[PDB]
C-alpha cells in the first residue's frame, strides 16, 4: 500500500538507492516528466521562475517554489520552501544546497532544467560535479509498476473507443486538419481523458507516404488510403494508436500492402517476450516486410517505449541489443510507405507482463473500407 | 520589402546592433519563442538533440541541427550544419564557436536552452562569459512591427467569431470541461487558425471567483455567471479574450458587479496612449473598482503583453513605470472576484498604433443573458 495516487515514495527510494550506487549524493529535478514521476503532479509556466526539487541521498524531497504555486504543494509530503517576488530565490537555494550537499560531490541535474535558471545559480553549481539525470532515472521509468501499466491500458481503452465512433461518420470531402480536430475533440469527450498525448495526425492519399507528415488542407476523397495516428493521456500516461483505412473499395496493391503490414505487425507483437532482444522483435516485422520485397520502404523503427512521454525507452530498433523485461511498455508500429502513391502503418501499444507481450490497444486491425 | 513571411533579416540586424551596443559579441538561440522571432519557424521535440542557432556580431545565422530536420531548413538563408546520429554534434559546435568567437568574450544564451545540452557543451561554454538573452531581446519583441500587429488582429478576429457562434448553442447542463473543449474545437475550425494560444478556461458559478481556475466537471446551470477565456494563434502570434455571461436573468448584484467591471475595462482601454505609464492605465481600472468599494476583490494586474508567447512585456501592473510606446501589444483584463459567489472578468487585446490604443478584440462587451 501507499498514500499517494501511485507509489511515489517507493520511486524516490528506488531512485535514491540507484543514484547512490552509481556514486551520486543527490539530484535536482525541474518541472517536467521526472517531476511528474516522483510526485504525481507537474507545475506549468515556470518560465524563468525557480521551481526546483532537491532529492538528498536519504530522507525525502524539498520543493523550493514560487509563492504563487501554494495550493499545488499543500499536501506535499516533504519540505516546501515558498519564495515571494520580493525575495531572491537563489539565496534560499544556496543555503539549502550548502546545508545539504558536502561540496565537490557529484549531483544529478534534470536535463529539462532551463539554462536561464542554471545561470543565476552558477555560484552554487560551480561548487559541484554536475551530471545529467537521464542515464540514471530512465532505468527506473522504463520498468513500469502495476499502477502505471493500468494508466497505459486505461489510455489505450479511450483511444480504442475513439476509433469505433470515428469511423461511423463521413470522412469524404473533409480535410486532414478538420478530421484531426474531430479526433482531438472525441478523445477529450471520453470519461477519464486527461488530454491528448500529442496532436492527432491524419494522412490521406500520397500524403500517407511520409511518416512524419503533419495534417494539411487536403480533402479526403474516394480512392484515398487514410492513416489515423492519435493518443490520449490517462493520469499522465500516454497511448499511441495508428490505424489505416480506405475510401471506396481498395485498389488491389492497397490490399496487398496492407495485408503485409497486418501480418508483420501481429507477428512482431507475438515475438515479444521477457528475455528477447529489442532488435530481434524489430527483425521480425522487418524480415516479413523484406521477404515480400518492401524492405527498402519500411523506413523507421518498429517501435518506441511509452510512458509519461510519448517517446521513451525501450526502442524496438535494428541496432538495439537491450533485452526486453517485465514492465517495459512500447509500440509495435511497422509500416510501408510508397512515395506519391500511399502509406500503411498499424500501431498498437504493448506491455510486457508476466513474461509475454500484452496488447493494450485492441481496435479492429483488419482493413475497413468506407 | 523582405523575402521572408515577415522581416527576419531586419530583426537579426536590429538584434545584432542591440546586443553589440550592450557589449556582447554574439548570441546562441535554442528552439522556442526567440527562434520563431528570428526565423519564422520552430522545430519540435529536440529533447536532448542539439539544435542551436549562432548569431555572430556581423553576417547572418548558422543552424547546427539534426539531419532529421533537413526539410525544415531547406530554404534557410544562412549556413545549415547537419549532424547524423553517427556523429558528435558538440565537436562540430566547438569548431564553429572557436572559429567564430574570440574567447573570453560575452555571449548571450537562450533562457530556454536545456541544461542537458548546456552540460555536453561545457568545454566550449567554460571559455566564455555567458548571459541570459531575455533582457536584451525582449526590448525588441515588445515593439511589434506592422506584420506582427496584423497577425495579432487576425488572431483576435478568429476569437471574436468563436464568441458569436459559441453563445448560440445550449450551455445549460454541460460541464466546464466539455464547453472548454467545444471552444477549442471551434477555434480550430476557423480559417487561418493555427492552433490555440492556450487551452480554453471555463469557470461557472462560484468557480468563477478563482482567476487561475482550471475547468472542472461542474455542470452549468440556470443561475451561474460563466466566464470564458480563450485564445488563438495566427502565424504564431497570440490572442486572449475573456467574456462573462449569465444563465437566466442576472440576480441583481450580478448586474452591478458586471457594470462596474464593464466601466473599468473600457475606461482603462481609453487611457491607453503613447507616453503614459503602464501603472497609470492600471490605476484607471483599479481606481474605478476601488471607488465602488471592490478594490480588495480585484486581485491581479490589469494586463500583460502578448506576442509569440501569451505572457510577455509590457505589464499593466500597479508597480510598473515603463512608458507605453507604439507597437506594444497587451491585454486590458480587469476583474472582480467574490469567493463562493461568482466572478466577472472582461478581456480585450489592445495595440498601441499611431499614439492611441486600438482594440484588436471587439466581441460584444455588454452582459448577455442566456
Amino acid at each position: 500500500h501507499h498514500h499517494g495516487s501511485m507509489d511515489y515514495k517507493r520511486r524516490i527510494h528506488k531512485f535514491q538507492a540507484h543514484f547512490g550506487k552509481k556514486g551520486f549524493e543527490g539530484a535536482l529535478v525541474a518541472p517536467g516528466s521526472n517531476f511528474y514521476y516522483l510526485t504525481g503532479f507537474n507545475p506549468l509556466g515556470t518560465l524563468e521562475r525557480l521551481f526546483v526539487l532537491i532529492l538528498p541521498s536519504e530522507g525525502l524531497l524539498t520543493a523550493i517554489a514560487p509563492r504563487l504555486y501554494e495550493k499545488e504543494l499543500e499536501e506535499f509530503n516533504g519540505e516546501v520552501v515558498l519564495w515571494s517576488d520580493s525575495e531572491n530565490p537563489y539565496k534560499i537555494f544556496a543555503t539549502k544546497i550548502k546545508e545539504t550537499f558536502k561540496e565537490g560531490e557529484k549531483l544529478l541535474i534534470d536535463d529539462t532544467m532551463p539554462v536561464g535558471v542554471f545561470l543565476k545559480a552558477k555560484d552554487i553549481f560551480d561548487k559541484y560535479s554536475l551530471h545529467p539525470i537521464s542515464p540514471v532515472i530512465s532505468e527506473l521509468r522504463e520498468i513500469k509498476d502495476k499502477d502505471e501499466i493500468k494508466a497505459h491500458k486505461k489510455a489505450a481503452e479511450i483511444v480504442d473507443k475513439v476509433f469505433y465512433r470515428f469511423i461511423e461518420g463521413k470522412l469524404e470531402g473533409k480535410s486532414e486538419r478538420e478530421l484531426a480536430n474531430r479526433i482531438e475533440y472525441m478523445i477529450k469527450n471520453e470519461f477519464g481523458a486527461d488530454d491528448v498525448s500529442f496532436e492527432p495526425i491524419v494522412a490521406s492519399g500520397p500524403n500517407g507516404a511520409n511518416p512524419h507528415h503533419r495534417p494539411s488542407h487536403r480533402k479526403i476523397r474516394k480512392g484515398d488510403v487514410v492513416i489515423f495516428d492519435y493518443g490520449a493521456k490517462y493520469l499522465g500516461y500516454c497511448s499511441d494508436v495508428t490505424r489505416t483505412v480506405v475510401v471506396g473499395p481498395p485498389s488491389e496493391e492497397v490490399k496487398k500492402v496492407y495485408e503485409i503490414v497486418k501480418e508483420a505487425q501481429e507477428t512482431a507483437v507475438q515475438k515479444v517476450a521477457e528475455g528477447i532482444p529489442a532488435e530481434v522483435v524489430d527483425a521480425t516485422a522487418r524480415g516479413i516486410i523484406s521477404k515480400y520485397g518492401y524492405g527498402e520502404y519500411f523506413i523507421h523503427r518498429t517501435g518506441h517505449g511509452l510512458g509519461i512521454d510519448v517517446h521513451e525507452e525501450p526502442y524496438i530498433s535494428p541496432g538495439n541489443k537491450k533485452i526486453l523485461k517485465d514492465g517495459m511498455v512500447f509500440t509495435i508500429e511497422p509500416g510501408i510507405y510508397l512515395q506519391g502513391k500511399f502509406g500503411v502503418r498499424i500501431e498498437d501499444d504493448v506491455a510486457l507482463v508476466d513474461k509475454k507481450g500484452i496488447r493494450l490497444t485492441n481496435a479492429d486491425r483488419e482493413l475497413i473500407t468506407l
